DNA sequence: ATATATATATATATATATATATATATATATATATATATATATATATATATATATATATAT
């Protein structure tokens, strides 16, 4: 009951064409900490070359 | 009448053949257990499509 009968191929679906663009890489998430710093950056005082 | 010899009833001893009882060893069948490979099923992450909810907007 696992022989293969000679019935035709009808409704032949073509899909999953392996375009190399379709691959996306793993998105490993980071959860260690947060970048809260939003200081005013007062070091911006003018000191520029002559 | 006498003297001899034999026969009948019953059991025991010895031999022959049949059959059963006992034991062992073997071959066989079988059950079973294991191992391998394969297929199948479930869980998780992500992409895709469908459906619903909410809101806007036309007509009364």
């Amino acid at each position: 009951r696992k022989q293969e009968v000679p019935l035709p191929a009808v409704g032949v679906a073509v899909t999953g064409i392996p375009a190399i663009e379709r691959l996306r890489f793993k998105e490993v998430d980071d959860e260690a900490e947060q970048t809260l710093d939003l200081s005013n950056h007062a070091a911006d005082l003018t000191q520029i070359g002559d």
